[PDB]
DNA sequence: TTCAAAAAGTCCCA
DNA sequence: ATGGGACTTTTTGA
Protein backbone atom coordinates (compact mmCIF):
# COMPACT_ATOMS: atom_id res chain seq x y z
CA UNK A 1 0.00 0.00 0.00
CA UNK A 2 2.97 2.43 -0.51
CA UNK A 3 3.03 4.41 -3.71
CA UNK A 4 6.07 5.82 -5.31
CA UNK A 5 5.11 9.31 -6.93
CA UNK A 6 6.91 10.24 -10.23
CA UNK A 7 10.40 12.29 -9.38
CA UNK A 8 9.45 15.03 -11.77
CA UNK A 9 6.24 15.56 -10.06
CA UNK A 10 7.91 15.32 -6.45
CA UNK A 11 9.94 18.56 -7.30
CA UNK A 12 7.54 20.52 -9.11
CA UNK A 13 5.30 20.23 -6.04
CA UNK A 14 7.84 21.00 -3.57
CA UNK A 15 9.37 24.23 -5.59
CA UNK A 16 5.62 25.08 -5.95
CA UNK A 17 5.36 25.79 -2.54
CA UNK A 18 8.63 26.72 -1.64
CA UNK A 19 10.60 28.58 -4.34
CA UNK A 20 9.83 32.07 -3.17
CA UNK A 21 9.27 31.44 0.54
CA UNK A 22 11.56 34.31 2.12
CA UNK A 23 13.95 32.50 4.36
CA UNK A 24 15.13 35.35 5.89
CA UNK A 25 11.85 36.63 6.84
CA UNK A 26 10.36 33.33 8.26
CA UNK A 27 13.52 30.82 8.80
CA UNK A 28 11.37 28.51 10.71
CA UNK A 29 9.03 27.19 8.19
CA UNK A 30 7.12 24.29 9.11
CA UNK A 31 6.56 21.61 5.76
CA UNK A 32 4.35 18.71 6.62
CA UNK A 33 3.57 16.19 4.53
CA UNK A 34 0.66 13.34 6.34
CA UNK A 35 1.18 10.57 4.08
CA UNK A 36 4.84 11.05 3.81
CA UNK A 37 5.63 7.14 3.22
CA UNK A 38 9.71 6.51 3.01
CA UNK A 39 10.21 10.15 2.35
CA UNK A 40 9.23 10.97 -1.52
CA UNK A 41 8.78 14.37 -0.88
CA UNK A 42 10.72 15.66 2.58
CA UNK A 43 13.41 14.19 1.15
CA UNK A 44 13.43 16.76 -1.82
CA UNK A 45 12.09 19.42 1.04
CA UNK A 46 15.12 18.91 3.12
CA UNK A 47 17.38 19.15 -0.16
CA UNK A 48 15.75 22.85 -1.27
CA UNK A 49 15.98 24.14 2.41
CA UNK A 50 19.18 23.35 2.58
CA UNK A 51 19.59 25.04 -0.36
CA UNK A 52 17.78 27.99 0.87
CA UNK A 53 19.84 27.98 4.34
CA UNK A 54 22.89 27.64 2.88
CA UNK A 55 22.57 30.73 0.39
CA UNK A 56 21.55 32.88 3.00
CA UNK A 57 23.76 31.91 5.59
CA UNK A 58 25.27 35.14 6.04
CA UNK A 59 22.21 37.00 6.12
CA UNK A 60 20.79 34.97 8.64
CA UNK A 61 24.51 35.24 11.01
CA UNK A 62 23.97 39.13 10.47
CA UNK A 63 20.00 39.50 11.79
CA UNK A 64 20.15 36.77 13.61
CA UNK A 65 21.87 35.22 16.26
CA UNK A 66 25.18 35.18 14.77
CA UNK A 67 26.41 31.86 16.67
CA UNK A 68 23.21 29.82 15.69
CA UNK A 69 23.29 30.20 11.92
CA UNK A 70 26.37 28.65 10.90
CA UNK A 71 26.36 26.02 7.62
CA UNK A 72 27.40 23.45 10.19
CA UNK A 73 24.16 23.87 12.04
CA UNK A 74 21.88 23.61 9.48
CA UNK A 75 21.39 20.32 9.18
CA UNK A 76 20.04 20.08 13.08
CA UNK A 77 17.75 23.50 12.89
CA UNK A 78 16.13 21.60 9.34
CA UNK A 79 15.23 18.61 11.38
CA UNK A 80 14.36 20.39 14.78
CA UNK A 81 11.97 22.88 13.09
CA UNK A 82 11.14 22.34 9.62
CA UNK A 83 10.29 19.26 8.07
CA UNK A 84 7.41 16.64 9.68
CA UNK A 85 6.02 13.99 8.92
CA UNK A 86 2.86 11.60 9.44
CA UNK A 87 2.16 8.04 7.96
CA UNK A 88 0.45 4.77 9.60
CA UNK A 89 3.05 2.56 8.31
CA UNK A 90 5.87 2.13 10.97
CA UNK A 91 8.46 0.61 8.82
CA UNK A 92 8.28 3.64 6.36
CA UNK A 93 8.76 6.24 9.15
CA UNK A 94 11.85 3.75 10.52
CA UNK A 95 13.19 4.34 7.17
CA UNK A 96 12.54 7.72 6.76
CA UNK A 97 13.51 8.67 10.18
CA UNK A 98 17.32 7.42 8.96
CA UNK A 99 17.13 9.01 5.56
CA UNK A 100 17.11 11.99 7.23
CA UNK A 101 19.75 11.37 9.61
CA UNK A 102 22.17 9.83 6.86
CA UNK A 103 21.61 13.65 5.06
CA UNK A 104 24.59 15.06 6.95
CA UNK A 105 28.04 12.85 8.69
CA UNK A 106 26.28 10.98 17.82
CA UNK A 107 26.90 14.67 18.78
CA UNK A 108 23.33 15.47 20.66
CA UNK A 109 20.62 13.08 18.88
CA UNK A 110 18.76 15.60 16.96
CA UNK A 111 14.97 14.51 17.28
CA UNK A 112 13.19 14.53 14.10
CA UNK A 113 9.08 15.34 13.65
CA UNK A 114 7.89 12.25 12.54
CA UNK A 115 5.14 10.37 13.69
CA UNK A 116 3.63 6.96 13.02
CA UNK A 117 -0.30 7.58 13.02
CA UNK A 118 -3.49 7.80 11.78
CA UNK A 119 -3.48 11.59 10.41
CA UNK A 120 -7.17 11.72 10.29
CA UNK A 121 -7.16 10.89 13.89
CA UNK A 122 -4.00 12.83 15.25
CA UNK A 123 -4.96 15.92 17.12
CA UNK A 124 -2.56 18.29 15.42
CA UNK A 125 -1.12 20.25 18.20
CA UNK A 126 -0.66 23.47 15.37
CA UNK A 127 -0.64 24.42 12.22
CA UNK A 128 1.95 24.31 8.99
CA UNK A 129 3.18 26.83 6.86
CA UNK A 130 3.61 24.18 3.99
CA UNK A 131 1.80 20.86 2.97
CA UNK A 132 2.75 18.50 0.08
CA UNK A 133 2.21 14.82 -0.67
CA UNK A 134 0.25 12.10 -2.31
CA UNK A 135 -2.16 11.03 0.70
CA UNK A 136 -4.18 7.37 0.13
CA UNK A 137 -7.01 6.36 -1.90
CA UNK A 138 -9.73 3.90 -1.11
CA UNK A 139 -13.19 3.97 -2.77
CA UNK A 140 -16.63 2.76 -1.11
CA UNK A 141 -16.11 -0.73 -2.12
CA UNK A 142 -12.51 -1.13 -0.64
CA UNK A 143 -13.26 1.01 2.68
CA UNK A 144 -13.23 -0.78 5.59
CA UNK A 145 -16.63 -0.64 7.27
CA UNK A 146 -15.94 0.00 10.49
CA UNK A 147 -13.42 2.85 9.76
CA UNK A 148 -16.08 4.12 7.42
CA UNK A 149 -18.39 4.61 10.13
CA UNK A 150 -15.87 7.10 11.53
CA UNK A 151 -15.01 9.15 8.24
CA UNK A 152 -18.96 9.52 7.94
CA UNK A 153 -19.28 10.63 11.59
CA UNK A 154 -16.19 13.06 11.70
CA UNK A 155 -15.68 13.70 8.38
CA UNK A 156 -19.49 14.44 7.33
CA UNK A 157 -18.10 17.74 5.40
CA UNK A 158 -16.62 16.02 2.47
CA UNK A 159 -17.52 12.34 3.06
CA UNK A 160 -20.31 10.94 2.45
CA UNK A 161 -22.37 8.51 0.22
CA UNK A 162 -19.88 7.23 -2.45
CA UNK A 163 -16.96 9.28 -1.33
CA UNK A 164 -13.34 8.15 -0.91
CA UNK A 165 -11.01 8.47 1.49
CA UNK A 166 -8.77 11.33 -0.29
CA UNK A 167 -11.73 13.87 0.31
CA UNK A 168 -11.20 13.53 3.86
CA UNK A 169 -6.94 14.43 3.38
CA UNK A 170 -7.87 17.37 1.77
CA UNK A 171 -10.03 18.40 4.44
CA UNK A 172 -7.67 17.66 6.70
CA UNK A 173 -4.62 19.25 5.28
CA UNK A 174 -7.16 22.42 4.29
CA UNK A 175 -7.48 22.62 8.29
CA UNK A 176 -4.39 22.67 10.10
CA UNK A 177 -2.47 24.69 6.90
CA UNK A 178 -1.40 27.88 8.28
CA UNK A 179 -3.29 31.38 7.64
CA UNK A 180 -1.02 32.49 4.02
CA UNK A 181 0.36 28.78 3.85
CA UNK A 182 0.45 26.83 0.47
CA UNK A 183 -0.62 23.47 0.03
CA UNK A 184 0.37 21.31 -2.91
CA UNK A 185 -0.94 17.30 -3.26
CA UNK A 186 -1.52 15.55 -6.18
CA UNK A 187 -4.66 13.35 -5.87
CA UNK A 188 -6.98 11.46 -8.36
CA UNK A 189 -8.87 13.67 -10.43
CA UNK A 190 -12.25 12.77 -10.33
CA UNK A 191 -13.64 14.70 -7.45
CA UNK A 192 -13.20 17.56 -10.22
CA UNK A 193 -16.66 16.32 -11.97
CA UNK A 194 -18.10 13.67 -9.37
CA UNK A 195 -20.84 13.28 -7.95
CA UNK A 196 -19.73 12.28 -4.95
CA UNK A 197 -17.22 15.30 -4.77
CA UNK A 198 -20.14 17.81 -4.68
CA UNK A 199 -19.52 18.83 -1.08
CA UNK A 200 -15.47 18.58 -1.43
CA UNK A 201 -15.73 21.15 -4.23
CA UNK A 202 -17.22 23.17 -1.93
CA UNK A 203 -14.82 22.90 0.71
CA UNK A 204 -11.99 23.91 -1.15
CA UNK A 205 -13.35 26.72 -2.85
CA UNK A 206 -15.07 28.52 0.37
CA UNK A 207 -11.87 27.63 2.43
CA UNK A 208 -8.69 28.28 0.30
CA UNK A 209 -7.84 30.09 -2.82
CA UNK A 210 -6.73 27.77 -5.41
CA UNK A 211 -3.61 28.83 -7.19
CA UNK A 212 -3.37 25.84 -9.99
CA UNK A 213 -4.76 22.90 -11.19
CA UNK A 214 -2.95 20.61 -13.41
CA UNK A 215 -5.13 18.17 -15.05
CA UNK A 216 -3.70 14.97 -16.91
CA UNK A 217 -6.63 13.56 -17.55
CA UNK A 218 -5.99 9.70 -18.34
CA UNK A 219 -2.54 10.50 -19.05
CA UNK A 220 -1.06 7.16 -17.23
CA UNK A 221 1.20 8.95 -14.08
CA UNK A 222 1.50 6.00 -12.10
CA UNK A 223 3.32 2.97 -13.93
CA UNK A 224 0.89 0.14 -13.39
CA UNK A 225 -1.72 1.91 -11.32
CA UNK A 226 -5.40 2.66 -12.95
CA UNK A 227 -5.68 5.53 -11.63
CA UNK A 228 -5.83 9.33 -13.41
CA UNK A 229 -4.42 12.12 -11.28
CA UNK A 230 -4.36 15.71 -11.27
CA UNK A 231 -2.02 18.20 -9.03
CA UNK A 232 -4.00 21.02 -7.02
CA UNK A 233 -2.13 23.97 -5.46
CA UNK A 234 -3.91 26.19 -2.82
CA UNK A 235 -3.19 28.78 -0.01
CA UNK A 236 -4.96 30.85 2.49
CA UNK A 237 -3.52 34.05 1.66
CA UNK A 238 -5.66 37.23 1.36
CA UNK A 239 -5.23 38.44 -2.02
CA UNK A 240 -8.21 40.13 -3.72
CA UNK A 241 -7.29 37.58 -6.87
CA UNK A 242 -9.48 34.88 -7.43
CA UNK A 243 -8.25 33.25 -10.68
CA UNK A 244 -7.01 30.00 -10.96
CA UNK A 245 -4.18 28.19 -13.76
CA UNK A 246 -5.51 25.47 -15.46
CA UNK A 247 -3.03 23.30 -16.94
CA UNK A 248 -5.05 20.59 -19.10
CA UNK A 249 -3.07 18.32 -21.51
CA UNK A 250 -3.46 17.52 -24.95
CA UNK A 251 -2.08 14.06 -25.91
CA UNK A 252 -3.06 11.69 -23.22
CA UNK A 253 -0.31 9.43 -24.87
CA UNK A 254 2.67 11.22 -23.61
CA UNK A 255 5.29 9.75 -21.67
CA UNK A 256 5.95 12.43 -18.21
CA UNK A 257 10.20 12.15 -18.38
CA UNK A 258 10.29 14.62 -21.98
CA UNK A 259 11.89 17.26 -20.29
CA UNK A 260 14.04 17.75 -17.10
CA UNK A 261 11.27 19.34 -15.43
CA UNK A 262 7.52 18.96 -15.06
CA UNK A 263 7.18 23.08 -16.03
CA UNK A 264 8.98 22.40 -19.27
CA UNK A 265 5.93 20.26 -19.84
CA UNK A 266 3.66 22.52 -19.25
CA UNK A 267 4.65 25.79 -21.05
CA UNK A 268 5.17 23.14 -23.84
CA UNK A 269 2.46 22.72 -26.61
CA UNK A 270 2.02 19.26 -24.95
CA UNK A 271 -0.49 21.09 -22.36
CA UNK A 272 -3.14 24.22 -22.94
CA UNK A 273 -3.43 26.75 -20.33
CA UNK A 274 -6.33 29.08 -19.09
CA UNK A 275 -7.47 31.01 -16.05
CA UNK A 276 -10.54 30.41 -14.19
CA UNK A 277 -12.47 32.98 -12.01
CA UNK A 278 -13.19 31.11 -8.49
CA UNK A 279 -15.74 33.41 -8.02
CA UNK A 280 -17.76 32.18 -11.15
CA UNK A 281 -17.49 28.10 -9.95
CA UNK A 282 -20.81 26.95 -9.06
CA UNK A 283 -21.60 23.43 -7.85
CA UNK A 284 -19.50 22.41 -10.70
CA UNK A 285 -16.23 22.91 -12.03
CA UNK A 286 -16.35 24.05 -15.81
CA UNK A 287 -12.60 24.09 -16.36
CA UNK A 288 -12.63 24.90 -20.16
CA UNK A 289 -11.12 27.33 -22.31
CA UNK A 290 -12.82 30.53 -23.97
CA UNK A 291 -13.88 29.02 -26.52
CA UNK A 292 -15.35 25.95 -24.85
CA UNK A 293 -17.14 28.02 -22.64
CA UNK A 294 -18.31 30.05 -25.57
CA UNK A 295 -19.44 26.87 -26.92
CA UNK A 296 -20.98 25.33 -23.84
CA UNK A 297 -23.08 28.15 -22.68
CA UNK A 298 -24.56 28.62 -26.47
CA UNK A 299 -26.05 25.37 -26.43
CA UNK A 300 -26.90 25.91 -22.40
CA UNK A 301 -29.25 29.08 -22.99
CA UNK A 302 -30.41 27.47 -26.71
CA UNK A 303 -32.10 24.41 -25.37
CA UNK A 304 -35.31 24.50 -23.63
CA UNK A 305 -35.01 20.73 -22.08
CA UNK A 306 -32.94 18.39 -20.56
CA UNK A 307 -33.11 14.67 -21.06
CA UNK A 308 -34.31 14.67 -17.51
CA UNK A 309 -37.40 16.76 -18.16
CA UNK A 310 -38.22 14.64 -21.19
CA UNK A 311 -37.40 11.11 -20.12
CA UNK A 312 -37.42 8.05 -17.49
CA UNK A 313 -34.49 7.52 -16.57
CA UNK A 314 -33.01 3.40 -15.09
CA UNK A 315 -29.82 1.51 -14.35
CA UNK A 316 -29.82 -1.93 -16.07
CA UNK A 317 -30.15 -4.81 -14.03
CA UNK A 318 -27.83 -6.26 -11.20
CA UNK A 319 -27.98 -10.29 -10.73
CA UNK A 320 -25.73 -9.73 -8.11
CA UNK A 321 -23.94 -12.78 -9.57
CA UNK A 322 -23.66 -12.90 -13.73
CA UNK A 323 -22.16 -15.93 -14.50
CA UNK A 324 -25.22 -17.79 -12.46
CA UNK A 325 -27.66 -16.41 -14.07
CA UNK A 326 -26.28 -15.12 -17.57
CA UNK A 327 -25.74 -18.05 -20.57
CA UNK A 328 -24.25 -18.29 -24.11
CA UNK A 329 -27.51 -18.39 -26.36
CA UNK A 330 -26.37 -21.31 -27.34
CA UNK A 331 -25.57 -23.27 -24.14
CA UNK A 332 -27.77 -26.45 -24.25
CA UNK A 333 -28.13 -25.44 -20.28
CA UNK A 334 -31.16 -23.58 -21.51
CA UNK A 335 -33.28 -26.15 -22.60
CA UNK A 336 -33.90 -26.46 -19.31
CA UNK A 337 -35.14 -23.24 -19.05
CA UNK A 338 -38.81 -22.56 -20.35
CA UNK A 339 -38.89 -19.47 -22.78
CA UNK A 340 -41.19 -17.61 -20.64
CA UNK A 341 -38.07 -16.78 -18.08
CA UNK A 342 -35.55 -15.93 -21.07
CA UNK A 343 -34.23 -12.79 -21.64
CA UNK A 344 -32.03 -10.98 -24.29
CA UNK A 345 -28.78 -9.85 -22.56
CA UNK A 346 -26.46 -7.12 -24.43
CA UNK A 347 -22.80 -5.83 -22.96
CA UNK A 348 -21.60 -2.37 -23.18
CA UNK A 349 -19.76 -3.48 -26.42
CA UNK A 350 -22.96 -3.51 -27.62
CA UNK A 351 -24.16 -0.77 -28.46
CA UNK A 352 -23.51 1.44 -31.51
CA UNK A 353 -24.62 4.47 -32.73
CA UNK A 354 -28.15 4.23 -33.16
CA UNK A 355 -28.74 0.80 -32.50
CA UNK A 356 -27.69 -2.62 -30.77
CA UNK A 357 -26.04 -5.40 -31.71
CA UNK A 358 -28.31 -8.88 -32.16
CA UNK A 359 -27.58 -10.33 -28.88
CA UNK A 360 -25.45 -13.30 -28.00
CA UNK A 361 -26.30 -13.95 -24.34
CA UNK A 362 -29.75 -14.70 -22.40
CA UNK A 363 -30.59 -14.05 -18.82
CA UNK A 364 -33.10 -16.53 -16.18
CA UNK A 365 -35.34 -13.67 -14.73
CA UNK A 366 -35.17 -16.47 -12.03
CA UNK A 367 -37.40 -13.98 -10.13
CA UNK A 368 -40.44 -15.27 -11.58
CA UNK A 369 -39.57 -19.04 -10.43
CA UNK A 370 -42.21 -19.38 -7.97
CA UNK A 371 -40.66 -22.30 -5.31
CA UNK A 372 -37.88 -24.49 -5.57
CA UNK A 373 -40.03 -27.60 -6.33
CA UNK A 374 -41.57 -26.68 -9.50
CA UNK A 375 -38.25 -25.60 -11.08
CA UNK A 376 -36.18 -27.63 -9.32
CA UNK A 377 -34.02 -28.87 -12.63
CA UNK A 378 -33.41 -25.08 -13.29
CA UNK A 379 -31.85 -24.32 -9.63
CA UNK A 380 -29.88 -27.82 -9.20
CA UNK A 381 -28.35 -27.70 -12.65
CA UNK A 382 -27.46 -23.59 -13.29
CA UNK A 383 -28.32 -21.50 -10.81
CA UNK A 384 -27.06 -23.67 -7.65
CA UNK A 385 -23.32 -24.31 -9.36
CA UNK A 386 -23.05 -21.00 -7.59
CA UNK A 387 -25.29 -21.27 -4.60
CA UNK A 388 -22.65 -20.72 -1.63
CA UNK A 389 -21.88 -17.34 -3.89
CA UNK A 390 -25.06 -16.15 -4.39
CA UNK A 391 -25.67 -16.85 -0.07
CA UNK A 392 -23.46 -14.30 0.34
CA UNK A 393 -25.09 -11.24 -1.19
CA UNK A 394 -26.57 -8.72 1.14
CA UNK A 395 -30.13 -9.03 0.50
CA UNK A 396 -29.75 -12.90 0.80
CA UNK A 397 -27.64 -12.36 4.37
CA UNK A 398 -30.73 -10.39 5.32
CA UNK A 399 -33.35 -12.93 4.31
CA UNK A 400 -34.82 -9.97 1.87
CA UNK A 401 -33.77 -12.43 -1.33
CA UNK A 402 -33.80 -16.15 -1.96
CA UNK A 403 -30.63 -17.47 -3.04
CA UNK A 404 -31.68 -18.05 -6.60
CA UNK A 405 -33.12 -14.32 -7.29
CA UNK A 406 -31.71 -11.79 -8.96
CA UNK A 407 -30.05 -9.21 -6.54
CA UNK A 408 -31.79 -5.97 -8.04
CA UNK A 409 -33.88 -7.35 -10.95
CA UNK A 410 -35.28 -3.89 -10.78
CA UNK A 411 -38.86 -3.98 -13.41
CA UNK A 412 -39.11 -5.82 -16.65
CA UNK A 413 -41.96 -3.66 -17.99
CA UNK A 414 -39.25 -0.68 -18.18
CA UNK A 415 -37.10 -2.94 -19.87
CA UNK A 416 -39.78 -4.62 -22.00
CA UNK A 417 -40.41 -1.65 -24.26
CA UNK A 418 -39.07 0.88 -27.35
CA UNK A 419 -35.83 2.80 -25.52
CA UNK A 420 -32.54 4.48 -25.75
CA UNK A 421 -29.48 2.64 -24.45
CA UNK A 422 -25.69 3.75 -24.13
CA UNK A 423 -22.95 2.24 -22.58
CA UNK A 424 -21.57 3.44 -19.32
CA UNK A 425 -18.21 3.57 -20.02
CA UNK A 426 -17.00 4.68 -23.67
CA UNK A 427 -15.14 6.86 -25.86
CA UNK A 428 -17.83 8.81 -27.67
CA UNK A 429 -21.62 9.39 -27.59
CA UNK A 430 -23.17 6.47 -28.32
CA UNK A 431 -26.94 6.29 -28.16
CA UNK A 432 -29.13 3.71 -29.60
CA UNK A 433 -32.72 2.90 -30.18
CA UNK A 434 -33.42 -0.80 -29.08
CA UNK A 435 -36.28 -2.36 -30.68
CA UNK A 436 -35.61 -5.90 -29.60
CA UNK A 437 -36.72 -5.35 -25.60
CA UNK A 438 -32.69 -5.90 -24.51
CA UNK A 439 -32.36 -6.38 -20.89
CA UNK A 440 -28.49 -5.20 -20.25
CA UNK A 441 -26.14 -4.89 -16.57
CA UNK A 442 -24.91 -1.86 -15.24
CA UNK A 443 -22.85 -1.75 -17.58
CA UNK A 444 -25.88 0.00 -20.06
CA UNK A 445 -28.04 2.24 -19.10
CA UNK A 446 -31.44 2.86 -20.88
CA UNK A 447 -34.04 5.58 -20.81
CA UNK A 448 -37.52 6.49 -22.60
CA UNK A 449 -39.50 9.60 -23.36
CA UNK A 450 -42.81 10.43 -20.94
CA UNK A 451 -45.64 9.95 -22.88
CA UNK A 452 -46.51 14.03 -22.53
CA UNK A 453 -43.40 14.35 -24.75
CA UNK A 454 -44.08 11.76 -27.18
CA UNK A 455 -45.52 14.50 -29.88
CA UNK A 456 -42.47 16.60 -29.14
CA UNK A 457 -39.53 14.07 -29.23
CA UNK A 458 -38.93 11.13 -31.21
CA UNK A 459 -36.36 8.38 -30.02
CA UNK A 460 -35.19 8.71 -33.82
CA UNK A 461 -34.99 12.73 -33.04
CA UNK A 462 -33.16 12.23 -29.70
CA UNK A 463 -30.09 9.39 -31.26
CA UNK A 464 -29.55 11.88 -34.21
CA UNK A 465 -28.67 14.86 -31.83
CA UNK A 466 -27.47 12.72 -29.25
CA UNK A 467 -24.73 10.84 -31.54
CA UNK A 468 -24.01 13.85 -33.22
CA UNK A 469 -20.29 15.71 -33.11
CA UNK A 470 -21.82 18.71 -31.52
CA UNK A 471 -23.67 16.70 -28.82
CA UNK A 472 -20.04 14.55 -28.86
CA UNK A 473 -17.95 17.44 -27.96
CA UNK A 474 -20.68 19.17 -25.80
CA UNK A 475 -21.45 16.15 -23.10
CA UNK A 476 -17.79 16.03 -23.12
CA UNK A 477 -16.90 19.26 -21.66
CA UNK A 478 -18.75 18.70 -18.40
CA UNK A 479 -18.04 14.46 -18.33
CA UNK A 480 -16.11 12.51 -15.76
CA UNK A 481 -12.94 11.25 -17.33
CA UNK A 482 -12.20 8.07 -15.95
CA UNK A 483 -9.22 6.67 -18.11
CA UNK A 484 -7.37 6.85 -21.66
CA UNK A 485 -9.91 7.36 -24.16
CA UNK A 486 -12.80 6.46 -21.55
CA UNK A 487 -15.68 9.20 -20.13
CA UNK A 488 -18.52 7.95 -17.73
CA UNK A 489 -21.84 7.92 -19.47
CA UNK A 490 -23.87 7.98 -16.00
CA UNK A 491 -27.32 9.44 -15.48
CA UNK A 492 -26.21 11.86 -13.07
CA UNK A 493 -24.39 13.65 -16.04
CA UNK A 494 -26.38 12.37 -18.91
CA UNK A 495 -29.43 13.33 -17.80
CA UNK A 496 -28.40 16.86 -17.67
CA UNK A 497 -27.82 17.37 -20.88
CA UNK A 498 -29.97 19.75 -22.72
CA UNK A 499 -31.57 19.36 -26.13
CA UNK A 500 -33.79 21.67 -28.30
CA UNK A 501 -36.16 21.59 -30.96
CA UNK A 502 -36.94 24.08 -33.79
CA UNK A 503 -36.90 24.54 -37.87
CA UNK A 504 -34.55 22.13 -38.07
CA UNK A 505 -36.32 18.98 -36.25
CA UNK A 506 -37.91 17.20 -39.59
CA UNK A 507 -34.59 16.61 -41.48
CA UNK A 508 -32.24 16.39 -38.89
CA UNK A 509 -35.36 13.26 -37.69
CA UNK A 510 -35.23 12.09 -41.50
CA UNK A 511 -31.37 12.12 -41.59
CA UNK A 512 -31.21 9.51 -38.55
CA UNK A 513 -33.79 7.49 -39.84
CA UNK A 514 -31.57 7.43 -43.29
CA UNK A 515 -28.72 6.27 -41.10
CA UNK A 516 -31.12 3.69 -39.13
CA UNK A 517 -32.27 1.89 -42.09
CA UNK A 518 -29.19 1.25 -43.48
CA UNK A 519 -27.11 0.30 -40.48
CA UNK A 520 -30.15 -2.75 -40.04
CA UNK A 521 -29.93 -3.58 -43.92
CA UNK A 522 -28.03 -6.91 -44.84
CA UNK A 523 -25.19 -5.48 -47.47
CA UNK A 524 -24.62 -2.29 -45.05
CA UNK A 525 -23.15 1.10 -46.88
CA UNK A 526 -21.46 2.07 -43.83
CA UNK A 527 -19.63 4.53 -46.25
CA UNK A 528 -22.96 6.78 -46.97
CA UNK A 529 -23.90 6.82 -43.25
CA UNK A 530 -20.74 8.61 -42.73
CA UNK A 531 -21.81 11.89 -45.13
CA UNK A 532 -25.43 11.79 -43.95
CA UNK A 533 -23.50 12.35 -40.08
CA UNK A 534 -22.07 15.33 -41.93
CA UNK A 535 -25.20 16.84 -43.29
CA UNK A 536 -26.72 16.24 -39.60
CA UNK A 537 -24.48 17.86 -37.96
CA UNK A 538 -24.03 20.70 -39.79
CA UNK A 539 -28.05 21.64 -39.21
CA UNK A 540 -27.24 20.98 -35.41
CA UNK A 541 -24.78 23.67 -35.87
CA UNK A 542 -26.84 25.73 -37.88
CA UNK A 543 -29.44 25.47 -35.25
CA UNK A 544 -27.30 25.92 -32.13
CA UNK A 545 -25.91 29.15 -34.24
CA UNK A 546 -22.14 27.55 -33.09
C1' DT B 1 -38.33 -1.50 -0.58
C1' DT B 2 -35.17 -0.51 -4.18
C1' DC B 3 -32.69 3.24 -6.49
C1' DA B 4 -27.78 4.43 -8.79
C1' DA B 5 -22.44 5.58 -8.04
C1' DA B 6 -18.00 3.90 -7.82
C1' DA B 7 -11.84 3.25 -11.60
C1' DA B 8 -4.55 3.54 -6.59
C1' DG B 9 -10.13 -0.32 -12.38
C1' DT B 10 -9.22 -5.62 -14.37
C1' DC B 11 -7.24 -8.54 -17.73
C1' DC B 12 -4.84 -9.96 -21.78
C1' DC B 13 -0.92 -9.91 -25.03
C1' DA B 14 3.07 -8.60 -27.84
C1' DA C 1 8.73 -8.60 -18.45
C1' DT C 2 6.03 -4.03 -19.14
C1' DG C 3 3.15 -0.99 -21.39
C1' DG C 4 -0.77 -0.37 -23.83
C1' DG C 5 -5.43 -1.62 -25.54
C1' DA C 6 -10.35 -3.80 -24.97
C1' DC C 7 -13.66 -3.97 -21.97
C1' DT C 8 -16.47 -3.67 -17.76
C1' DT C 9 -19.18 -6.61 -11.67
C1' DT C 10 -21.47 -6.16 -7.75
C1' DT C 11 -20.87 -3.94 -3.64
C1' DT C 12 -22.77 -0.24 -1.32
C1' DG C 13 -24.98 4.06 0.99
C1' DA C 14 -29.02 6.18 0.72
C1 LIG D 1 -8.60 -2.87 3.66
C2 LIG D 1 -7.70 -1.71 3.30
C3 LIG D 1 -8.24 -0.94 2.12
C4 LIG D 1 -6.28 -2.18 3.04
O1 LIG D 1 -7.57 -0.83 4.49
C5 LIG D 1 -8.62 -0.18 5.00
O2 LIG D 1 -9.76 -0.24 4.60
N1 LIG D 1 -8.24 0.60 6.03
C6 LIG D 1 -6.88 1.16 6.08
C7 LIG D 1 -6.71 2.09 7.27
C8 LIG D 1 -7.63 3.31 7.20
C9 LIG D 1 -6.97 4.49 6.50
C10 LIG D 1 -6.01 5.28 7.38
C11 LIG D 1 -5.85 6.71 6.90
N2 LIG D 1 -4.79 7.40 7.61
C12 LIG D 1 -3.49 7.42 7.26
N3 LIG D 1 -2.66 8.20 7.98
C13 LIG D 1 -1.38 8.30 7.59
N4 LIG D 1 -0.77 7.71 6.56
C14 LIG D 1 -1.61 6.93 5.88
C15 LIG D 1 -2.96 6.71 6.15
N5 LIG D 1 -3.51 5.83 5.24
C16 LIG D 1 -2.50 5.54 4.44
N6 LIG D 1 -1.34 6.18 4.76
C17 LIG D 1 -0.07 6.13 4.03
O3 LIG D 1 -0.23 6.87 2.83
C18 LIG D 1 0.63 6.32 1.81
C19 LIG D 1 -0.16 6.10 0.55
O4 LIG D 1 0.56 6.49 -0.61
C20 LIG D 1 1.29 5.08 2.42
O5 LIG D 1 2.61 5.38 2.86
C21 LIG D 1 0.36 4.74 3.59
O6 LIG D 1 1.07 4.09 4.64
C22 LIG D 1 -8.94 2.91 6.51
C23 LIG D 1 -9.23 1.43 6.72
K1 LIG E 1 23.76 39.07 14.57
K1 LIG F 1 -4.99 6.77 -16.42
Amino acid sequence: GIYYTPKIIVDYIVKKTLKNHDIIKNPYPRILDISCGCGNFLLEVYDILYDLFEENIYELKKKYDENYWTVDNIHRHILNYCIYGADIDEKAISILKDSLTNKKVDESDIKINLFCCDSLKKKWRYKFDYIVGNPPYIGHKKLEKKYKKFLLEKYSEVYKDKADLYFCFYKKIIDILKQGGIGSVITPRYFLESLSGKDLREYIKSNVNVQEIVDFLGANIFKNIGVSSCILTFDKKKTKETYIDVFKIKNEDICINKFETLEELLKSSKFEHFNINQRLLSDEWILVNKDDETFYNKIQEKCKYSLEDIAISFQGIITGCDKAFILSKDDVKLNLVDDKFLKCWIKSKNINKYIVDKSEYRLIYSNDIDNENTNKRILDEIIGLYKTKLENRRECKSGIRKWYELQWGREKLFFERKKIMYPYKSNENRFAIDYDNNFSSADVYSFFIKEEYLDKFSYEYLVGILNSSVYDKYFKITAKKMSKNIYDYYPNKVMKIRIFRDNNYEEIENLSKQIISILLNKSIDKGKVEKLQIKMDNLIMDSLGI
